[PDB]
């Protein structure tokens, strides 16, 4: 009777609200009529290996059938921490949580404890907690967090005004609409004035490479947060970082922080990502998908542009165009996430990619025939900016011809 209060919100599979998903296996989910759909949501990117991965499933099932209680499997817990710490440069300790929001709030709390300072600066989305609620540039939210929307000019403003008062800056990286060098510059500006940095890798950690995405962008951070990439859909997250920041998290423990099934899933997941060369293969397979998708769009003269590549790409279009693309893709058995990147898994390889392209080709054909008025429409700068803001929760640099004031006005109007 709408008794659940937080069902409406940022849940995946909104495009499929008119259908009923009952099964998942590999690259596919299946509806109640037995129809298979290629899944590019993958529980908002939490499923990096594929649904019902055989190795993850056997590890979980063995742990469930042992009945071993929480916090008794010390070797497994420490092994997982060693796996995570060993993929980061430096000497990290690891504190485990159950959601990405818990991990980012804990990292912020650790910075506050060490520095004795309160204010936090932020780029991107860090979770549902009120401390991560977006407010206009220069306006601290109810928990003393300032939002900079990935603009170096807005970072500079906060640093020029509060750098001596900042406990930390927390940046969720993204590379679809900006370069690795652009992201690195955001971190470096804060580093140069001595501000603690948190790389929020909840989305991209273990997706783009076997470790933190920022490492390949020539960035090091004081703490890193992970969740989606590490556990194939099981509820586990962490803060990994330098000892001086991880020591204040010693008592950040819940009754079920160490429930065994999720640790078994995560340790198996990290091993399988390495064994199957997942991120490097996705870079190849996703690049092929995005190139061929772009060609299909072009021959059909539809107002869509592909952005990104590999494991993180996006169908850039106006909202009213996306609202046609998504149902038409669903009708052809292809689940796309709206107003975001797509999230292919390790099973998005081989014949699955060709299957997805065939379904997209059919969807583009029906879309052009159902909505001939969209054929030949141009994609505008505003379309591109809107799509970036939806995807990365910030601006992809100051758009051409926009003043900083226009950027601030635009972001304010999105809230
Ligand atoms: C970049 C990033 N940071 C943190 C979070 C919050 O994590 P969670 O949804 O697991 O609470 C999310 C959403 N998963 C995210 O995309
Ligand atoms: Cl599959
Ligand atoms: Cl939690
Ligand atoms: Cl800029």
């Amino acid at each position: 009777a709408m008794i659940i209060a937080n069902a409406d919100g940022c849940t995946p599979y909104e495009v499929a609200r008119g259908v009923t998903i009952v099964r998942g296996e590999g690259a596919y989910v299946y509806d109640a009529e037995g129809r298979g759909l290629i899944d590019l949501s993958n529980s908002f990117g939490s499923v990096m290996l594929g649904h019902q991965d055989p190795v993850v499933t056997e590890a979980v099932l063995k742990t469930v059938r042992s009945g071993v209680p929480a916090a008794a499997s010390l070797d497994l817990q420490n092994h997982l921490a060693e796996q995570i710490a060993g993929d980061l440069p430096g000497d990290q300790r690891v504190a485990f949580f159950k959601t990405g929001t818990a991990a980012t709030r804990a990292a912020a709390s650790a910075a506050r404890q060490v520095t004795g300072k309160r204010l936090i600066a932020s780029c991107g989305y860090h979770g549902y907690d009120l401390m991560w609620e977006f407010t206009p540039p220069g306006q601290p939210n109810s928990e003393d967090v300032l939002h900079c929307y990935h603009l170096p000019e807005l970072i500079d403003q906060v640093l020029d005004k509060h750098a001596h008062e900042l406990a930390a800056v927390i940046i969720a990286p993204d590379y679809i609409h900006v370069s690795p060098e652009y992201i690195a510059d955001l971190f470096e500006r804060c580093e140069r004035v001595g501000v603690v940095t948190i790389a929020d890798e909840v989305k991209h950690g273990y997706r783009l490479r076997q470790g933190a995405s920022v490492t390949e962008a020539s960035v090091v951070a004081d703490m890193y947060t992970y969740a989606k990439g590490i556990s194939n859909g099981w509820p586990l997250s962490c803060v990994a970082g330098d000892e001086r920041f991880l020591k204040p998290l010693a008592e950040f423990v819940s009754t079920l922080t160490f429930e065994a099934p999720s640790f078994a899933a995560a340790s198996a997941t990290l091993d399988r990502l390495a064994e199957l060369d997942v991120q490097a293969q996705l870079a190849i397979d996703g690049a092929r998908f995005v190139s061929e998708a772009a060609k299909m769009i072009s021959t059909r003269d539809l107002p869509i542009e592909m952005a990104g590549t590999g494991a993180a790409f996006q169908f850039v279009c106006a909202e009213e165009v996306e609202e046609v693309l998504l149902p038409h893709a669903l009708a052809e058995g292809l689940i796309l996430e709206p107003s975001d990147q797509q999230y292919p898994s390790a099973c998005f390889r081989g014949e699955v990619v060709d299957d997805a392209l065939e379904r997209l080709d059919r969807a583009l054909t029906t879309m052009a025939a159902a909505r001939p008025d969209l054929v030949g429409r141009e994609v505008t700068q505003l379309d591109r900016v809107n799509a970036a803001f939806c995807q990365m929760d910030g601006l992809p640099g100051r758009p051409d011809g926009w003043s900083l004031d226009q950027c601030v006005e635009y972001v304010t109007a999105q809230l």
